[PDB]
DNA sequence: AGATTGTTTATTGAGA
DNA sequence: TCTCAATAAACAATCT
């Protein structure tokens, strides 16, 4: 039960990290993180929706992506803020990736978008 | 009761 | 032929 979708050519890292810097306040909930990522990139508004799950796991699976309580006094509370430290990312995944979408055709590197 | 969040385990497959 | 980002799903716990 696999496939490859035909999403842009970029990393889920790269995409999250992107949205949450140009966040206000540097921060987003996964919601927001899941609308604003089908906002910049328009193929995760349509039917396949597994995306949602791959970006909750890389939030989890990267050291980059530190969480952050909304609320102090549950620590197991839910719809907490995700922070990226940047410094920390692996400037490689924020590259365009060669896949079957970016050899039909932002820019080459996210960094600029990140780096702010 | 069913959806969502956070963490984890596991497999896949294509690019280097 | 080896790697790891992509993808799928289990599980617990909170949330609507």
């Amino acid at each position: 039960n696999y496939q490859r979708y035909p999403k842009p050519p970029y990393s889920y890292l790269a995409m999250i990290a992107m949205v949450i810097q140009n966040s206000p306040e540097k921060k987003l909930t996964l919601s927001e993180i899941l609308k604003e990522i089908s906002t910049l990139f328009p193929f995760f508004k349509g039917n396949y929706k597994g995306w949602r799950d791959s970006v909750r796991h890389n939030l989890s699976s990267y050291d980059c992506f530190v969480k952050v309580l909304k609320d102090p006094g549950k620590p197991q509370g839910k719809g907490n803020f995700w922070t990226v430290e940047v410094n920390r990312i692996p400037l490689e995944l924020l590259k365009r990736q060669n896949t079957a979408v970016s050899r039909q055709d932002f820019a080459q590197d996210l960094a600029p978008y990140i780096f702010q």
